[PDB]
């Protein structure tokens, strides 16, 4: 039970999140990051932390619900 949060004022479009977890983050060429699942399964928490770590602006975050 967690939610993937994106500080959209901080996303500069590096698209490192899509390279680390492509199933859960998609970045349009002309758009910022799009969170495909806001409430992903518990098995996906590992690959999503990769995207949180790999964001140079730290726009992504995991919030426990
Ligand atoms: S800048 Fe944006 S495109 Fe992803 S790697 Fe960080 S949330
Ligand atoms: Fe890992």
């Amino acid at each position: 039970g967690y939610r993937v949060e994106a500080d959209r004022d901080l996303c500069q479009g590096h698209a490192m999140c899509e390279l680390e977890a492509p199933e859960y983050f998609r970045v349009p060429k002309r758009g910022q990051v799009e969170i495909l699942d806001p409430e992903p399964p518990e098995e996906a928490r590992g690959v999503i932390k990769h995207a949180v770590w790999a964001c140079p602006t730290q726009a992504l975050s995991i919030r426990e619900t």
